[PDB]
């Protein structure tokens, strides 16, 4: 994520760190201690979950590593278009949770009136290179006709944006399926936005969770 710093190391338990061939693809958000929610488009053969990262090159005592069993896309997900652009991830074993990890409560209110929120992952910062601690940032949410207005029939009701007007503070590639986390609970995930990462003029645009508490319910108590 570009124009953000370094997290504090005791406020990110719920990240989720997706790994590939021994190396950083996406973020996600631990949401129960056997399932991570990430984006649709991370999907790939052979995922790995860390839990309770904070550098990714150090070897950290409260990480934990763990194979994904099996990965459930959202049965609506529109690849094109970015449509519905959310996936669950079992976990091969619960989660052992820790001051360091910890689910996040979903927001199940679409129109919950926290707007100001935060970003976190390990994505691309603004220098164009891969951090190696998480970054964090603070931005706001935008209204539905704002951003329908920067990306002109691109969005949907299960799309959510957010920016920062001042500094353009956003998610860069790297940070999909990370959470978009406002009044302590998961609002958003990393899903698109403008090309190059930067929210001055064109927002952030995050998978809106509130619109998935019926199917991640029913996937989880399956």
């Amino acid at each position: 994520l570009v124009h953000g710093g370094p997290c504090d190391k005791t406020s990110h338990p719920y990240q989720a760190a997706l790994y590939t061939s021994g190396h950083l693809l996406c973020g996600g958000v631990l949401i129960h201690p056997l399932w991570v929610l990430t984006a649709a488009h991370c999907k790939k053969p052979n995922l790995q979950v860390f839990l309770g990262k904070h550098n990714l090159g150090q070897q950290e005592s409260s990480q934990e590593q763990s194979s994904v069993v099996r990965a459930v896309i959202h049965p609506d997900y529109d690849a094109a278009s970015h449509d519905q652009d959310i996936m669950l991830l079992r976990l091969a074993r619960p989660a052992k949770l820790s001051e360091l990890i910890q689910p996040l409560p979903l927001e199940r209110d679409c129109s919950a009136q926290t707007t100001s929120c935060h970003i976190l992952g390990w994505g691309k910062t603004a220098d164009g290179d891969f951090p190696d601690t998480i970054q964090c940032a603070y931005i706001h949410l935008v209204s539905r006709e704002e951003c329908e207005h920067a990306y002109p029939g691109q969005i949907t009701q299960n799309m959510l944006c957010a920016g920062d007007e001042k500094y353009g503070k956003d998610s860069c590639q790297g940070d999909s399926g990370g959470p978009l986390v406002c009044g302590d609970h998961l609002r958003g995930l990393v899903s698109w936005g403008n090309i190059p990462c930067g929210s001055k003029e064109k927002p952030g645009v995050y998978t809106n969770v509130c619109r998935y508490t019926n199917w991640i319910q029913k996937t989880i108590q399956a």
